[PDB]
C-alpha cells in the first residue's frame, strides 16, 4: 500500500490472544474488553519503556462494537464497555504520544458476530477518521464470495484513503482466499500495509512451528511480495503469556525479526516478567525487524532437526538465526562456512559477528574462508548479526 | 516390591533426557556420558540443597558399559569415559552421604546397543552389589518374546534379592508389555520398586500432556496398585531445562506429587536457574510427594478443558489440582464446591485450603458449603492442600 505508511514493519499491542472476546465484566474486570483496559494499557506502554522500545500502535480488536448500528447507520462502542466512546479514547491515546487501532469486518458480521461493514465501507471509515482512529485490521468473516472478499478489501482501502487521514491498513484477505484460491499478493500489497498469510497464533509452542514451517514452506510464494509500504504478517507476539519457554520466545522474537513481521504484542503489559520484557525490548533485535532496506528473510537451509534462517539488512550486513528442532537433550553444537552465510557477501573479505540471542556476544572476526560453531539450545534460537569488513 | 525400599517415591538424578548417549568426550567432554559428569553432579547435589531437599539417588542410565564383558563374563563400565570403575564411583558417592544408582537390560541389548543382560541375570545382579550400587533401573530392549520380558525381570528381582544388598529395582516391564497384552500390575508390584507404564518424556509440554492423559485414562487400572514399595513411574522430571514454560513447570511439580510419582531429575545442575530450582526444591510440595500414607491420587473431573485432580494424605489431608488445558487467553476461573473434594470428607464440617503452587498463599477456612474459585493459567496448575478442621 502506497499511503506513506508502514515503511517499517508496524508495532504495537493487540488485545486478540491475550485477551479474545470477554464480555464478562462483572466476574472478569480485569480481562474484560473495555475502555480501562484500554486507557490502562496506553498509561504502560507509555511508563515501562514499550513506546521507546517503539511499540507505537495500540489496537482494539474484535467485540468492541455495541451489537447494532445507530440511527444514523454508524457503528457505536458498547455503551457499557466503552461509555465514554472511541474519539475519546482516541484523545486518550494520542495525548500518551500513541495511536490507536481498531477492528472490523468485510463480511456482514465481524468473527464473533457484531455488526459488519458490508453495505457501510464508506460511513465506516469516515466514522473511524472522525474518531482519530490511526490503523485498522479487517476481518474477513460472514462474506458469501471471494468477489465480495476482494471487492469490500479494495474497497474499504480506498475509503480510507478517501479520509484524507493516514490509517495503517492491515488485512485477512489471504488467509480468507486460501481454502479456494491462492493469493495473488502482488494485488494484496497493492490495497493492504500488511496481511495475515496462516492461520491464528495461539500460546503455544506448537503455534510457533507450525507458522515458521507453513512461512518456509511457501517461502517462494511470499518472501519476495514484502518490502516497505507491505508485509507478511504471520500473527501477534505471544511473548510474555504461558505457554512458550524462555527459549521458545527467544524463538519467536529472533524469526519475527528475522521475517520482517509487523511486532503486535498480545499479552498484558500490566503482568509481565522481567525477561520477556527485556526480550520484546532488545533494541539490537528490533533494529534487525526494523532494517530499512526492508527486505524479508528466509529459510536457507534445513535438516537433522536444524534450520538456519537469514536475513539481508541495509549496509551488506546479514542477521541469521539458528534453530534447533530437537525438542529432547541438550544444547546441540552447528558449523557452517561463514562463506554460506549472507549469499556469501557478508564475509567478504570478512565480517564481524555479533551473538544477540539468547545472550549478547562479540564473537570476532570472521575471515571469508573461515568456520562459525555455535550451540543451540533445543527448541531455541541463536541470532547472529554478520557485518561486512575489511578490517582483520 | 517387599524389600523395605521406596516407602516413599524414590527422589534422585538420572541422565537420560537431559544427556543422552553422548560418548564424544573429545568433542563436548563437559556433556559426555563420563564418571567426571556423575561427579560434579554428585557434588552440586550436596553443596546446592538437593539432597537436604531429598534428592538421594545419582543415577547412571544408559550408555555407560565397554562393548564387551570381562574374562569371567562380568559387565565392564566403559575404559576411556569411566576409567576408576564403579565401584569407585559408588563410593564417591556414598562419602557425599547419597546413592549411586544403575542401568541395564533385560533383552540381549541394550536400547543404545550396549550388552544385554539376558543369560547374565546373577551374574550381573552380583555384580552390581559388589560394585556398590542402591538402585537398578532395567530396560527392555532387544528381548523377543513377552515370556522372556517377564521370565528377565522376575529372575533379576530375584537375582537382586539374593545379593543381600537392599538395592531398589526400577522396572519397563509394563511399557513393553503393553503394546501386546494388558500388564498384571499384582505381579509387576511383587516384583519392581517402580515402574514405567507410557512413552519416554521429553523436553516438551506436549510429552507432560500425554503421560497425564495416558494416566488419566487408565487410571482404573493403575491407581490403586500403587503405594508404599511399588510406584507408577510417569518418567524423569524436567524441569531446568529448556522446552517448557514455567507453568508448565509448574504443571509437571505438581502432578508429579499429586501422582506419588518417583521424582528423578534429568537436568544440568550446572545450569539451572534460580525458578527451577526452588520449584524443584519446593518443600511443601515434596511433602506432598513423599507422603507417608503413599496413596496415588487421581482424576477427579475433566472438562470445558479444565482438570481436578486429588489425593488423599496422612491426617485427614487432601492434595487437589486443577490444570486449564486451554491454551490460549488469559487465567481462567473455575469454581468446585468443597463437598465435591476429598470424596466429600475433605471439607465437613470445614477445611482451611493453602494453595501451594504457583505461588503459596493462605486461603483461609471453607465450610462444607463453601464453593472454592480460582484463576488457572493456561497449561498451568494451581496445586492446593485442604485440611479438615477437626
Ligand atoms: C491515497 O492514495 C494515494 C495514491 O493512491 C497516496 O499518495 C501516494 O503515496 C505517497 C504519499 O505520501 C506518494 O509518495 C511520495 O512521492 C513523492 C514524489 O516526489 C516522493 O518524494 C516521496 O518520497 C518520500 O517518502 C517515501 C515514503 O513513502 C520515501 O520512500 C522517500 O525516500 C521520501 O522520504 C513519496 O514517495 C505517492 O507519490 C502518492 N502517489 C500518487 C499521489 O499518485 C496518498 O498518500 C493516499 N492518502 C492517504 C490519506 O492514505
Ligand atoms: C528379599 O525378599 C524378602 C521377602 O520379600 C525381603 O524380606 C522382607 O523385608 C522387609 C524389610 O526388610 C520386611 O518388612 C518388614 O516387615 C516387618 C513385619 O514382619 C516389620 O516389622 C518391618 O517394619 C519396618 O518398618 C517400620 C515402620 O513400619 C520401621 O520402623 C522399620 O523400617 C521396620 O524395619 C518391615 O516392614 C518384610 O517383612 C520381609 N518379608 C519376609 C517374607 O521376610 C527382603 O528384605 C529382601 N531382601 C533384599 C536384599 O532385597
Ligand atoms: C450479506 O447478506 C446479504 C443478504 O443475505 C447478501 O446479499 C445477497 O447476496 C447474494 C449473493 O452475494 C445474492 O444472491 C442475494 O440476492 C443478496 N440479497 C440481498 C437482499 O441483497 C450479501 O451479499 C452479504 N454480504 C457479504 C459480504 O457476504
Ligand atoms: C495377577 O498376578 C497375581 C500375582 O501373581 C495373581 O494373584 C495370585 O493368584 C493366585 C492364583 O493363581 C493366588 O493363589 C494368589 O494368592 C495370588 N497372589 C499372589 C501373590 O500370587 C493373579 O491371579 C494374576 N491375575 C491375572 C488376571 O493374571
Ligand atoms: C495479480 O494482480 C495484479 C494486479 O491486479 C496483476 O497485475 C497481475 O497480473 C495478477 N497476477 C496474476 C497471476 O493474476
Ligand atoms: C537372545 O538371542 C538368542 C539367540 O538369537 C535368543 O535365542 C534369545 O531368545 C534372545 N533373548 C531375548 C531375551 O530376546
Ligand atoms: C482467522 N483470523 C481470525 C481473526 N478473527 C478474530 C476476531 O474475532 C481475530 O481478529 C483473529 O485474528
Ligand atoms: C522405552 N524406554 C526407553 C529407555 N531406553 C533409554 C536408554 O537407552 C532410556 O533409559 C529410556 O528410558
Amino acid at each position: 500500500l502506497d499511503n506513506g505508511l508502514a515503511r517499517t514493519p508496524t508495532m504495537g499491542w493487540l488485545h486478540w490472544e491475550r485477551f479474545m472476546c470477554n464480555l464478562d465484566c462483572q466476574e472478569e474486570p480485569d480481562s474484560c474488553i473495555s475502555e480501562k483496559l484500554f486507557m490502562e494499557m496506553a498509561e504502560l506502554m507509555v511508563s515501562e519503556g514499550w513506546k521507546d522500545a517503539g511499540y507505537e500502535y495500540l489496537c482494539i480488536d474484535d467485540c468492541w462494537m455495541a451489537p447494532q448500528r445507530d440511527s444514523e447507520g454508524r457503528l457505536q462502542a458498547d455503551p457499557q464497555r466503552f461509555p465514554h466512546g472511541i474519539r475519546q479514547l482516541a484523545n486518550y491515546v494520542h495525548s500518551k504520544g500513541l495511536k490507536l487501532g481498531i477492528y472490523a469486518d468485510v463480511g456482514n458480521k465481524t468473527c464473533a458476530g457484531f455488526p459488519g461493514s458490508f453495505g457501510y465501507y464508506d460511513i465506516d471509515a469516515q466514522t473511524f477518521a472522525d474518531w482519530g482512529v490511526d490503523l485498522l485490521k479487517f476481518d474477513g468473516c460472514y462474506c458469501d464470495s471471494l468477489e465480495n472478499l476482494a471487492d469490500g478489501y479494495k474497497h474499504m482501502s480506498l475509503a480510507l484513503n478517501r479520509t484524507g487521514r493516514s490509517i495503517v491498513y492491515s488485512c485477512e484477505w489471504p488467509l480468507y482466499m486460501w481454502p479456494f484460491q491462492k493469493p495473488n499478493y502482488t494485488e494484496i500489497r497493492q490495497y493492504c500495509n500488511h496481511w495475515r498469510n496462516f492461520a491464528d497464533i495461539d500460546d503455544s509452542w506448537k503455534s510457533i512451528k507450525s507458522i515458521l514451517d507453513w512461512t518456509s514452506f511457501n517461502q517462494e510464494r511470499i518472501v519476495d511480495v514484502a518490502g516497505p509500504g507491505g508485509w507478511n504478517d504471520p500473527d501477534m507476539l505471544v511473548i510474555g503469556n504461558f505457554g512458550l519457554s524462555w527459549n521458545q520466545q527467544v524463538t519467536q522474537m529472533a524469526l519475527w525479526a528475522i521475517m520482517a513481521a509487523p511486532l503486535f504484542m498480545s499479552n498484558d503489559l500490566r503482568h509481565i516478567s522481567p525477561q520477556a520484557k527485556a526480550l520484546l525490548q532488545d533494541k539490537d533485535v528490533i533494529a534487525i525487524n526494523q532494517d530499512p532496506l526492508g527486505k524479508q528473510g528466509y529459510q536457507l537451509r534445513q535438516g537433522d532437526n536444524f534450520e538456519v534462517w537469514e536475513r539481508p539488512l541495509s549496509g551488506l550486513a546479514w542477521a541469521v538465526a539458528m534453530i534447533n528442532r530437537q525438542e529432547i537433550g541438550g544444547p546441540r553444537s552447528y558449523t557452517i562456512a561463514v562463506a554460506s552465510l549472507g549469499k556469501g557477501v557478508a564475509c567478504n573479505p570478512a565480517c564481524f559477528i555479533t551473538q544477540l540471542l539468547p545472550v549478547k556476544r562479540k564473537l570476532g572476526f570472521y575471515e571469508w574462508t573461515s568456520r562459525l560453531r555455535s550451540h543451540i539450545n533445543p527448541t531455541g534460537t541463536v541470532l547472529l548479526q554478520l557485518e561486512n569488513t575489511m578490517q582483520m
